[PDB]
């Protein structure tokens, strides 16, 4: 919702500045959101890119052109896992990635200083407003540099949750949880006060009021001298007429906000979109139970790893030359040690579609159908040639 | 945040000053830290590296050249073991680990002492800055000493955790947990204070308001002969008419903290990213149960061992000679007994894929075709010759 | 950071003192570090060495010379073991471990008399320190006695564990534990403390004013006569009017720290870095469980023993003759029966291959690419000759 | 820490006296430390002596001679078992064992009568002390007999846990946990106290202040005689006016140190290196569970046992004859029932390499690469010679 009109400029959508107060707020400031997002730069940051066929509109084998050079080594020195990290960092914090290719290496650009050119469009009628490019100033708007603008079709956008409220802009899911952050924050600061503010007594000696204000000292010093130290444990005290002795503890059982801490964090968590026993947390337990890692590691990669990394190759593929009407941008992850079990599973499908096809040709059918009624789940296909692999007799 | 500019000197960002103060702090007075570094450091340290080739884009086979010698002997007498370490250590101590080669050897730069020099980037406006080369003194920044200067492509820079904030330098993971560290050692301050300002008496006695002090200490001293140790227990104690005596302890209630203490060294070995299990640390619970060990190794192997070893093949390769456009550095760790069960599934999955392409050529269909359709999971793939292993017949 | 600079002489940095406390405040005065160190000492003792063939850079078979026989027998009337005994108490205690060979023998070099002598690196401009040799003195250094020097290329130094703030310095895991063996210390201290100055009453008697002290003396011997020992048991007590009998018990539940203790067990278990079931301490838990003793073998001997075994064969090849480039020191593990699984485990792997194998050769595949195929897993390899094992019928 | 000098004699090292003290304090003393040792006695003195021959470094099968009647038989009426279990409490209880061969008769000399004679080592300055031989003397260091000296080459020395202070010497595990055996019993003299010292009353009266004593006598004579054993047992009693009866029992939660002495017990069989279940020591339960008891088996095994017959054979192999650079003296324990698991896990890995060398022939492989490849788990140093067991066809 930041649309506005220049006096002797096209419209430009802003950006905002929370990006500052995010990043040193809750990446540097908390522990659940650093260990979160630092298990979503680990573990979506080692993909590559590949160029994959299509055959009446459906995926098929992949292969590798000399135009994917620039992707191995977006610049000197530098891998694609430094681009990947740095872009799950810029839209987790800003929401929003910007990037640029000049003289074939890919430039970094920071989020909340670019902005986006926006113009009318006409149809008549006014229907909504038209991406045309971005407008990047150095330091910020206000900080004099002159800016430098860009078109829409070089510069990389990824923006992977769409703000309801805007045409052309992102939104980090820190922001819903910033609440929880805080209540967090909070309760660390009063759960650590507990150590500079408080008093921690052991024995309480009332005194008589006949007694001389010296003498009172004099008999606290040598109670300390004999009661002090491990040395001196296990003695008997004698108390002189008048006095009393009760023994007092302490409160130790109310810094303990584990009900609440342990929804806090499972609050993060599922913002994050990450299981906590992959993250590590404990919420509410005594520790975090790995007997189910299986089924969090199946939930993890299948409802977040798949849908972000096909949304970031769509998104960089508009950038790259274009092949044709066939050949699509797209990754892969056939040597990635974190989807073995994806990677057997498919493989025991493909053994069953296998035997069920040998089984089939036995038969007596004719291969073509076969093959088609396997890939398209379609008994009726199957054409029959008339003949069977085992003797058939008169009786 | 740290760029600064020279009156006379190119511009240069600067790097903070927290190695010497975690590494005093934490490293050598804390037990959770210190069990994760060498944990982290014994695991990791463990890796070797080779030529690995590509073919059309996807891997192939690793082969070996004279080359690599340096790897394996970065200095007299010294190993790789010993120099994966050290740069696992210094990463994770403060961020960042440069490396150099001096006539033919791995020379260590200390990282508070190294500095990254910058150049503006024109495209016309600035567009950020460019990285030119490298700055080191001894002694530190203020000692006096003629710095050193280098260039960008001859210094080994090991960054894994990017900092938003910083265009180039990257962050430790023990920033934002220093609360939790605080809270344990004031929680150990506070456990090793009873010990030497508290006092734990046995019996309270009260006496008779007009008791001579002479003869109170005299009943004292008998009293405390007769009932000393265990030599003279179980007997029975005559008091005199107006005295009496109470029984009052220590509550042990005050010195207990385990779950806060449990909670603390969770989120300590969430953001050391390995498991708690592995460390050994329990918390919140009696001890640790290692029933889940194979999910926690699994865990901690895939979300964090293969990256890092991949990131620093990557930060390696740029020294090295230029090979050409196919072959790149890569790690190898097929003789690490850390990832035996890997291999193991890694073997059945070769093998289920051996039977599946049996069952395939069986059938009759085209070799080649059969190796496309395993490769590219597409039955579409596959080509009959027109011919079947089976006696067909015509009734 | 002991770099220190003689008016005479090349820079030499310091060794510590810390050896003699450590030895004996920890190994002689604690059950857990005993015990942990000496599990330590016997599974790390038992490896021998063999030299390992590099064909294109990978391990292959192992052959054995006589350039070993050094290694077999250390000294006159001793073996490999008491080697490795002694270099891992040195490096657990001071953290580093030195030996020099002389006339055919290794001489043990006591680590806190060494001192390392470095020197200044020149490019220009100075980059770190170089090392150059070792300097010895009996009895320390202000014995007056003659120091002997040493030569880097003729001396083993084992430092497992490097020290960050400093270039050639080792350090101990013992140094983090301290406050948890100082804690542990006193609360046995404290416990013992009990039966010392303890007082165990059974029987409180409060006696009448109006009572003369000899007739109370008189009738308390009487009352101890009837009512003392097994003997005179459940008999009924008659009390004088005016008196008052009372029972009191103690406090024995006081001198119980399981909470506590178990978690100082677990700080120093995580240190040491063995499983506290293989150690065989009870960690707030009434008795050590040896359900899961498997998996904690698993991770001592995968996450300890390979790395450290690898580490000291590195450290100790320097001082042996040159072989060549192809040819390195290593450990053999083939006789050693504490990994029999992990050997069962490679031969169930190797069964697997060897099988799949066979069934790629059935299909009529080139052997060579067969075997390639398996040893990288890269199905593109596979070139079929064009001959099947199975008749193919025309229809 | 105990090297002395006589001003006319070589200097020597000196053995402290706690042999007498641990053997009349502990051993004959206590039930966990009586317990331990008579486990580790009676499972480790059941080994056999052989030769074993290695080729190429790596050992090979072994083969008896004549030269070990005298380890069969090492005195007249002695067994090898007699002299294992007198070795290994030695070492248990002092940390050393001299044994010596006199008139072809294996001799033991008391521990704490022999001393150790060293030289001054020149390279020049002092780089440690030379071993020369041994000293003994009958009754002690000041009996005054005449001392009878040695050689080092006919003495046999045993030491496993060696001693970072002492130069040559060992140390005893006992040393360290003295504490808990203390505390032990102090716990028990503790239990035993309450039935010499304590007592037990059944029923407190209080009469009336004017009450005659002598009425007061024959009541409580009529009310005791009345009312006596379980004969005369759930009646009525009737108490005059003005008197008073109490049940007061003694309080039993004193007499409990379960977890304590619990506690103590698992320390001490961590110290002694056997698993409490083996022992049989129940701590802190009510009883020890028999169900990991192969776990605990295995443990003890691999842990101590191996290791500790390791170390023996190569102590008793220095006064052997030189039989020459390949056969060295090594334990047999084939025909002990403790070790029939181990046996059958070989066995079976055995059979699973014995079916991966029949595959890999089976498919056309040579003979001796197939041997080579399974005896160093290399794939590439397979050839193959060329030839298949299928029948293929160019079809």
């Amino acid at each position: 919702p930041r649309i506005q009109q220049t006096l002797a400029g096209p419209s430009t959508e802003l950006a905002p500045d929370t990006f500052v107060g995010l990043a040193t707020q809750a990446y540097q400031a908390n522990g659940p959101v650093f260990a979160c997002m630092l298990v979503r730069q680990l573990v979506f940051s080692s993909v590559r890119f590949r160029w994959q066929r299509l055959r009446d509109g459906k995926p098929s084998d992949t292969f590798g052109s000399g135009d994917l050079q620039i992707l191995e080594t977006p610049w000197k020195g530098g891998t694609t896992q430094d681009m990947l990290s740095r872009m799950i960092q810029d839209a987790d914090l800003a929401g929003n990635s910007y990037w640029t290719i000049v003289d074939g290496e890919f430039v970094r650009m920071r989020p909340d200083w670019v902005d986006v050119v926006v113009e009318e469009r006409m149809v008549g009628g006014q229907l909504g407003w038209r991406k045309v490019g971005y407008l990047y100033t150095e330091g910020g708007r206000q900080s004099g540099n002159e800016p430098v603008g860009f078109l829409a079709e070089d510069v990389v956008h990824f923006a992977p949750i769409p703000d309801p409220l805007a045409s052309y802009r992102g939104m980090s899911w820190l922001t819903p949880i910033l609440r929880e952050i805080r209540a967090d924050q909070a309760m660390s600061k009063h759960q650590a006060k507990f150590f500079d503010n408080g008093a921690t007594v052991n024995l309480v000696i009332k005194h008589n009021p006949m007694a001389d204000p010296a003498a009172v000292k004099k008999w606290a010093d040598e109670v300390n001298s004999k009661h002090a130290g491990v040395d001196n444990a296990w003695k008997n005290l004698n108390l002189y007429p008048g006095a009393d002795a009760e023994v007092v503890g302490s409160n130790l059982q109310e810094i303990d906000f584990k009900n609440v801490r342990g929804g806090g964090e499972t609050r993060i968590a599922a913002a994050a979109g990450v299981p906590p026993v992959i993250v590590g947390l404990s919420e509410g337990l005594a520790a975090a139970t790995y007997s189910n890692y299986g089924q969090a590691r199946r939930r993890l990669a299948d409802g977040t790893a798949h849908p972000l990394w096909q949304n970031l190759s769509g998104c960089i593929g508009h950038v790259m030359p274009d092949m044709g009407p066939d050949v699509r941008l797209w990754y892969d992850a056939d040597d990635v040690p974190f989807l073995r079990e994806d990677e057997k599973d498919a493989a025991d499908i493909q053994k069953v579609r296998a035997e069920t096809i040998n089984t089939l040709i036995t038969a007596g059918y004719e291969p073509d159908s076969v093959v088609a009624a396997v890939n398209s789940g379609d008994l009726r296909l199957l054409k029959h040639t008339g003949l069977t692999s085992v003797q058939l007799l008169p009786p």
